[PDB]
């Protein structure tokens, strides 16, 4: 699934993302933009053999299991087809679980690079929320 950007606000908002580990909602939508463009389908490969899921492109290193990332953990006890949903539950419960970590959203290095310091509430600007 594309979601629109306040739909996707919208159900994140929903599922408790929303100032999750003191992240307003922006921060996520920032996320999510840059990580998948706001589809539930996307994946991309990794140099080391892991592979990114979903709208917040969630890795089999850690978080989700693929069965084709050896020595990696599944710490969301899910397969990682479970993030390409067009239901984001799964993507919410284990980003939540990520964010909680250690290093907040810096986890998302895109997050860092991309939306970390910037004008993160104009992602759910106009929404209705
Ligand atoms: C200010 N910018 C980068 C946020 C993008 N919005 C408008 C969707
Ligand atoms: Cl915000
Ligand atoms: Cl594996
Ligand atoms: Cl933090
Ligand atoms: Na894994």
């Amino acid at each position: 699934k594309v979601f629109g950007r306040c739909e996707l606000a919208a159900a994140m908002k929903r599922h408790g993302l929303d100032n999750y580990r003191g992240y307003s909602l922006g921060n996520w939508v920032c996320a999510a933009k840059f990580e998948s463009n706001f589809n539930t389908q996307a994946t991309n490969r990794n140099t080391d053999g892991s592979t990114d899921y979903g709208i917040l492109q969630i890795n089999s290193r850690w978080w989700c299991n693929d069965g084709r990332t050896p020595g990696s953990r599944n710490l969301c006890n899910i397969p990682c087809s479970a993030l390409l949903s067009s239901d984001i539950t799964a993507s919410v419960n284990c980003a939540k679980k990520i964010v909680s970590d250690g290093n907040g959203m810096n986890a998302w290095v895109a997050w860092r690079n991309r939306c970390k310091g910037t004008d993160v509430q104009a992602w759910i600007r106009g929404c209705r929320l």
